[PDB]
């Protein structure tokens, strides 16, 4: 009962922001730009200062005519509605948005500590303890996720930072989606791609679960399980139903890791008839306090090391570009709603 009102409170909360979005709560010219973060296809992320109060923020810049031409409309849209909607312990928070002739703009909040990806290369491998610490967070976020009808449909390495205290912030919502019953879009990356996406089936929530598998998978061994030089190499291994396992892992991941990554989405953990529960009530999970992970009292693996709230340190080196705003709006119909 405890799961369950907590869970249908979070589903009020959640919808209530869901029908009535924030829009236009800030304007570029109240940032200063500091360096670039990322950059993608369509877009950029800038750490930015905010010029009255000093804060630093990241913020997500989509060129409106590079949206338009890589069909990502819908996507954006979806993107910027959930994030404005949501409110959970390792979900990033989204602080303001607007839009101008040119860009969308989507300020959230600046973690520190880099990507789990970078951390994950630099050591190697995580310990099972270290990689469970983490799985246990995003279990936990999948459960509020798809409990208010959401699919992530990115999880990957690269899109889990770590914050000061060492727990994950989940950031890139560019696929999250709302859907009741299946999709159907081909998006994600290759190697985190479950079999019923690369089979253009229609697909539901069970394709999270299998990307957990695929990441906790990663976090282990250093590796992720399907791996080649081309997505169709990969796609074939990920079809096949079969996975190799290191000797260094425990037999109880082991079983996990086949529950997780089971090719049949209908017997796929997380996808049963008992939900999340033969997730958390795995052997592999004994050690956890679900709670005390979700009231973030658990000490961390490790903190990373950064100097302060600017620091930039544990990202990587972009070349600099403009964020030009042109003097006649593009765009503006298709993008009405942001
Ligand atoms: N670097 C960050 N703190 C960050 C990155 C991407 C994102 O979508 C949100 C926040």
């Amino acid at each position: 009962e405890s799961v369950k009102e907590f869970l249908a409170k979070a589903k009020e909360e959640f919808l209530k922001k869901w029908e009535s979005p924030s829009q236009n709560t800030a304007q570029l010219d109240h940032f200063d730009r500091i360096k670039t973060l990322g950059t993608g296809s369509f877009g950029r992320v800038m750490l930015v200062k905010h010029k009255e109060t000093g804060n630093h923020y990241a913020m997500k810049i989509l060129d409106k005519q590079k949206v338009v031409k890589l069909k990502q409309i819908e996507h954006t849209l979806n993107e910027k509605r959930i994030l404005q909607a949501v409110n959970f312990p390792f979900l990033v928070k989204l602080e303001f948005s607007f839009k101008d002739n040119s860009n969308l703009y989507m300020v959230m909040e600046y973690v520190p500590g880099g990507e789990m990806f970078s951390h994950l290369r630099r050591i190697g491998r995580f310990s099972e303890p270290h990689a469970r610490f983490y799985a246990a967070q995003i279990v936990l976020t999948f459960e509020y996720l798809h409990s208010l009808d959401l699919i992530y449909r990115d999880l990957k390495p690269e899109n889990l930072l770590i914050d000061q205290q060492g727990y994950i912030q989940v950031t890139d919502f560019g696929f999250a989606k709302r859907v009741k019953g299946r999709t159907w879009t081909l998006c994600g990356t290759p190697e985190y791609l479950a079999p019923e996406i690369i089979l253009s089936k229609g697909y539901n929530k069970a394709v999270d679960w299998w990307a957990l598998g695929v990441l906790i998978y990663e976090m282990a061994a250093g590796y992720p399980p399907f791996f080649a030089d081309q997505p169709i190499q990969i796609y074939e291994k990920i079809v096949s139903g079969k996975v190799r396992f290191p000797s260094h892992f425990s037999s109880d991941l082991k079983d996990l890791l086949r529950n997780l990554l089971q090719v049949d989405l209908t017997k796929r953990f997380g996808n049963l008839k008992n939900g999340v529960n033969d997730i958390k009530n795995h052997k592999w999970f004994a050690t956890t306090d679900w709670i005390a992970i979700y009231q973030r009292k658990v000490e961390a693996p490790f903190i990373p090391k950064f100097k302060g709230p600017g620091d930039t340190s544990n990202f990587d080196d972009y070349e600099e570009e403009e964020i030009r705003v042109s003097i006649n709006e593009k765009c503006g119909k298709e993008f009405t709603e942001f």
